[PDB]
């Protein structure tokens, strides 16, 4: 069932396997392509997560006070373990900082073993957001995908002497509470929708391995942006959230059979 790959007149065997696991709207794609190369002398197999992260932006309020909760920072960490702790995450993407909306790169394995940052490529948006990859080492690739700004400039720490944060205030003087935040069609697609990751990594093991396991992980950390009538004028005022969301997805890397496997 492998199928022969190219390069530089040296040939391997590749397979690929794929499992899918969601609850409560998150999702979680694992897909692999497992190589078996002779002219390495371990084992690859590139890995690409796709996913949803449901924004679960909420709207409260009454004729002087509304409350926002918002998604302000999302967190994927995607970690490997294993038994002899001999399989490693030899390299994953993106990688440091990125401010473009659109993120897109490639993890390319060349036969022979060499990783270069066959290939998966990651694509998604992030309008207003950021993607900063706080950990990768040989066992944890974590990456925050966290808020700038909104297109009028205005962030977590805005602040007018008057106005207060006017990070989601649709009007400084008109409007209920409940109905005097920004309209879902003028937030970004992270706050109004959810978050759609793409990351993926490159986990070498010993010619012997036979099963891991990565382990993916999704937290939504929320901030409550809260507007409070004050006489004349709308007053806004942003603070993290006393809640925040997190699920989990265990996927077994089978070796032995090159299979990706949902653990229930
Ligand atoms: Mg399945
Ligand atoms: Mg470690
Ligand atoms: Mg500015
Ligand atoms: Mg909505
Ligand atoms: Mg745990």
């Amino acid at each position: 069932s492998g199928e022969i790959i190219k390069e530089n007149g040296k040939e391997a065997i590749k397979y690929t396997s794929s499992d899918t696991a969601s609850h409560k709207g998150w999702k979680a794609t694992l897909s692999g392509t497992f190589i078996e190369d002779p002219h390495s002398d371990k084992k690859t197999a590139l890995l690409n997560l796709e996913g949803f992260i449901p924004s679960d932006k909420q709207i409260f309020g009454s004729k002087y006070y509304g409350k926002m909760k918002w998604p302000e920072t999302y967190r994927i960490n995607v970690k490997s373990a294993d038994v002899n702790n001999n399989i490693k995450i030899a390299n994953s993407i993106p990688k440091n900082t990125i401010d473009k909306k659109d993120v897109s790169n490639s993890i390319g394995y060349s036969i022979g073993g060499n990783i270069s940052v066959v290939q998966n490529t990651i694509s998604y948006e992030q309008p207003d957001f950021r993607t900063i990859q706080r950990k990768d080492d040989a066992n944890l690739a974590s990456w925050d995908i966290k808020f700038v700004e909104t297109k009028d400039g205005y962030n977590i720490d805005s602040y007018h002497a008057i106005y207060g944060n006017q990070l989601f205030m649709k009007s400084r003087l008109y409007n209920n509470g409940d109905k005097n935040f920004t309209d879902d069609r003028d937030l970004s697609t992270l706050i109004s929708g959810g978050f759609s990751p793409n990351m993926a990594l490159a986990l070498t093991a010993p010619k012997n391995a036979k099963e891991s396991v990565i382990i993916v992980e999704y937290q939504r950390f929320d901030n409550d942006y809260i507007l409070n009538w004050e006489t004349t004028q709308w007053r806004g005022t942003n603070k993290l959230s006393s809640t925040s969301e997190y699920n989990e997805f265990m996927f077994k890397i089978n070796w032995q059979d090159h299979k990706i496997e949902y653990y229930l």
